[PDB]
């Protein structure tokens, strides 16, 4: 404009799309959830909704450059699609999972790339006790399908889930939110593989 | 329309796409909500659907023209993807955004652009208290997801949503409904973002 | 084919996209319903939903040919992506509108074009006396969301909604059913809307 | 794969796309159901939703080869996006038909094609007298909803719906079904449309 | 990395689409499920519920390469478009599948693919007497839809399902779960077609 027109193009157009990482030249995504309602349980199937944003970091060299030579522009933001991301999945999920909030993400000089997808989830949880004083516990691991630690490592800021913007009128009240880096092995693949464990105590209000 | 499809062509191939906004050339959003139907109360989730059209209006230089240069043309619809449109986005939605009407957009000589879409919405909301007399207020937040008030702003053109057009046998009378410019502040990001709060008080019919 | 296929060549592929229509180079659209069910009543949140297809005809200089010139060829089907489409649309629907039947449309060579859209639609309407021997009446009006009557009218062939092929068995039984051009004025802006209201009388049994 | 890279090329890239059927160049499906299941019955509505798969077969020039030319391959598999196929329709479905098997078809050399798609379908129909011995009866015609009979003809190999892999322990014991080719006329268009009548009659266990 | 775009470029940009396999050269596609929920039972309609991922194992020639040639690299990651892969379909669906993982996959230097999506599944199934200490059984075949035993032949690295990743919370649970090869006929065909046939028997839990 003319700058960042011309800067996405050279970022962009003019070289080859960033094939992922590898062993090589692998990543650290760092991932906090902000929990925003329980939406809904169903006591019949043992699923559980929930509805929260999943803020994503990570950094790359090839969308590094210097300010001063494109007007001192210090970052952007760009569709999703003209940028990798990483493939972030939960692992006890029981429906396809739905995106609340537009695909745009943050990118700025330095590599750096912010993207926080809002979505709702519903995932495996047995609510049974969710109606006494106790409550109930339930949690979900979030990580790469088909990323090995070796490619794709995960770290928390803090293992406090957000919960500063929890609906003060949800069927739930938190108890409690937990956000913990774990490590999965599987029968396909020999390396180890990183999660978050969101893990979640909740109950009926009064 | 030999001038239209040429208009057309200057405006949009013959240039790079338009970058969005920018800290250096920002932009206001105007906003404004014509409510049609609250259709449904769900009191087991607390989610309530609603049905609007909602109006924005914005400006850009990159689209203005000159009519003398096009045979006298002033403006046109057009596809809502030749054009860059704003990520306006519900805070508190639980379910994705169902879009009611077409994506066209109506493009004026000046650079202002207007576009109506109109969607069905099921937001956290707890309508207990719905039954009475007195009602039961919910509330809803738009903004940008991704741009920041450096980036861009929102106004209302007045601050009563239309309900000129709320259908005359929906289960639920409104007794207001209100459109409200606020600033937030979030955890990922030291700028501001801009909302227009949308609250409305209702309840059950006679 | 060889002219069949140069002809559409010729017609798409060679010009520019026809850019719709204006207050200069207006369009009248014509529309028709053939009501072939009323499936579902919800009397929580007073939605009904209708089956029905939609004729629409409309006229375009730029899709007209010689068919001497094209190896006597009058008309053909096409993918209603190569075309433009008025984009008509349902002022009282409560969720998007399902597409039940092909995208494709017939273009006949003095440049007009019919396209038959089939549908499922929710809209708002209070069932309230369905059970009763009266019945009970609803409407919904359909027109474009984004030109004005200076840029696209309506007109109907006929106010009688067609129910030869209204569903013999369904659990509502119509008693009339209309479509009938209407003008409608907005908040946003000074020009006036054209719709066409469909209106249906119906009740159970 | 040298030669079926070839060939595939030869048939698609270099030519241009087939348009579709005419008067002057018209085609004849054949269609043949497998009914493998009535799922479910909505008495509130009047729809009921089946699962089968529908075997269509056509011809087309534009499609033949010599299999000299090209290392005796005599057919292969291919993307149905690859190909022209016929929009074959439900006049009386209630959603939009979902897909259950992969888009992909046969091409023998030729020129003909064979595709069997797995749907399900809701369509109107009166579950009234289900619970009863005798049972119930219901019908849906599947159709071009486009060409007409002097571009697309149907015709069945047989008048009998395969049974032989309808599910076991379905809710609903099928008693008969059955596949007949007729004729329809509309308001539109002069030309006679050509469809088969699908009938089935069922009923509880 | 320079090398991986390349490499990618070389056996995708710069060959013809591999066009699927022949009777002169078929293929073989390895497949085994690991079974994570038993979701949901509908005796109304007898249709019953999956999650699971199904594991898809292949090999092509026209996906070799000399890991020399190309920096030492001896596999990737790769969106599922840019490949070729089978057609493996349930025989008794009744909704089409709904997918909960990524569509990428994993390319090694000899070839082979591995493939995992991870699915819900509706299918025909009578639940009736689940309730009960004996369970019921239910079975659905996966196999391709269109290519022959001549063309794509299945074989499992073993005929139990893996249940160690079953929810130990799910309604149902599992007695036995199993995954064998079969061979089937059908009227539009001479040709012998194969699938796996997965069986389960299950029941309330308690
Ligand atoms: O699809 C892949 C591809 C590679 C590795 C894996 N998967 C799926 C499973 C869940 N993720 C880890 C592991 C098993
Ligand atoms: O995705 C972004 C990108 C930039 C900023 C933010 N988000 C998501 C949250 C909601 N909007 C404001 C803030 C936090
Ligand atoms: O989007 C536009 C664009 C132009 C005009 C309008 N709209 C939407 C509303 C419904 N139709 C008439 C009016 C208001
Ligand atoms: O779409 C067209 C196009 C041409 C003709 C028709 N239709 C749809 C309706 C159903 N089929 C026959 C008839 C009416
Ligand atoms: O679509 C085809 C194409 C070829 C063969 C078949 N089908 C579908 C049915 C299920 N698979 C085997 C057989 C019958
Ligand atoms: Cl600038
Ligand atoms: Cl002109
Ligand atoms: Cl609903
Ligand atoms: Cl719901
Ligand atoms: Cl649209
Ligand atoms: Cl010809
Ligand atoms: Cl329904
Ligand atoms: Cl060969
Ligand atoms: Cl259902
Ligand atoms: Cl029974
Ligand atoms: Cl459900
Ligand atoms: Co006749």
């Amino acid at each position: 404009q003319a700058n960042l027109m011309r800067l996405k193009s050279d970022l962009f157009n003019r070289s080859p799309m960033y094939p992922g990482p590898t062993k090589d030249d692998p990543l650290t995504v760092t991932l906090g959830f902000t929990l925003q309602d329980i939406v809904k349980v169903d006591s019949s199937t043992n699923e559980v909704d929930l509805v929260y944003y999943e803020q994503q970091r990570w950094k790359l060299n090839s969308l590094m450059w210097d300010p001063n030579e494109y007007g001192n522009i210090t970052d952007f933001r760009t569709s999703a699609a003209d940028i990798w991301t990483p493939d972030i999945t939960a692992y006890s999920s029981t429906r396809p999972v739905q995106v609340l909030s537009p695909q745009i993400a943050v990118v700025t000089h330095d590599g750096s790339v912010m993207f926080i997808p809002a979505q709702r989830l519903s995932f495996m949880c047995d609510p049974t006790g969710v109606d006494s004083e106790e409550g109930v516990t339930c949690a979900v691991k979030f990580g790469s399908w088909v990323y090995s630690g070796f490619e794709i490592d995960l770290k928390t800021d803090t293992d406090q889930v957000d919960l500063s913007s929890y609906y003060a009128s949800s069927k739930y009240e938190i108890l409690s939110a937990t956000q913990t880096r774990q490590v999965q092995h599987y029968s396909c693949c020999p390396e180890p593989y990183i999660d978050v464990n969101l893990v979640v105590k909740f109950r009926e209000r009064r």
